[PDB]
């Protein structure tokens, strides 16, 4: 009924497969490593399949929908997602109802393909004030959390700034920031349905100071 999460073991191709995309999406940020942390790896200490037979379904649902509307390609693709919200989203799913226009974001739900950047919101906007516990956005020792998902995007409108969204453009299902001067630096995928990401795994993990 609710959700089981899967350990996957470091020998399973899967695990691997997993890990290293997000190591080698580690990329050099513009702020000095103020927003996530001065570090050129991680430290995966656990990476879990999440089941969970109803979400399934639902976003298999929504991914129908999307494709009818869209040519029948739904567009499916696999991105990171970072928030201090995870353990919610891995037993009651996405749900928009908790994004707001504000700041530099739309009220969409954001993605990302660099697990960096991912890695910069997994304790608020800007990093927030850390971890809970040092108050430390660069703490080597607090452990982390971050979803590698399955994101439905459908057509994509393509735009410089996702401010002042609340939905995706007539005839779209999703918005994709793409890099600007004076802009964005990576491209971030927004979803304004819930229902159009899965998170398909949970990846624990630390990041590692440098050596
Ligand atoms: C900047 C935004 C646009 O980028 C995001 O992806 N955000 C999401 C993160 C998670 C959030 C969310 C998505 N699904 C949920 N299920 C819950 C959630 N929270 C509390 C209780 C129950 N559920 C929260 C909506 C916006 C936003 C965000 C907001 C605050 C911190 C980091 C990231
Ligand atoms: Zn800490």
């Amino acid at each position: 009924q609710g959700t089981i999460l899967l350990d996957l073991a470091p020998e399973d191709k899967e695990y691997q497969s997993v890990e290293e995309e997000m190591q080698s999406t580690i990329r050099e940020h513009r702020d000095g490593g103020n927003a996530g942390g001065i570090f050129n790896r991680y430290n995966v200490i656990r990476i879990q399949k999440v089941v969970n037979k109803k979400l399934r379904e639902r976003f298999c649902h929504r991914q129908k929908e999307v494709s009818e509307e869209n040519h029948n390609h739904h567009n499916e693709r696999m991105l990171f997602h970072g928030s201090p919200f995870i353990n919610a989203i891995i037993h009651k799913g996405f749900d928009e109802r908790h994004a707001y226009i504000g700041g530099m974001f739309g009220a969409g739900i954001y993605f990302a393909e660099n697990s960096s950047k991912s890695n910069q919101y997994v304790y608020g906007i800007g990093g927030g004030t850390g971890c809970p516990t040092h108050k430390d956005r660069s703490c080597y020792i607090c452990h982390r959390q971050m979803l590698f998902c399955r994101v439905t995007l459908g057509k994509s409108f393509l735009q410089f700034s996702t401010m002042k969204m609340a939905h995706a453009p007539p005839g779209h299902h999703s918005v994709i920031g793409r890099p600007s001067v004076n802009g964005l630096a990576y491209a971030e995928y927004v979803i304004y349905r819930g229902e159009q990401a899965y998170p398909e795994y949970l990846i624990t993990y630390q990041i590692m100071k440098p050596e």
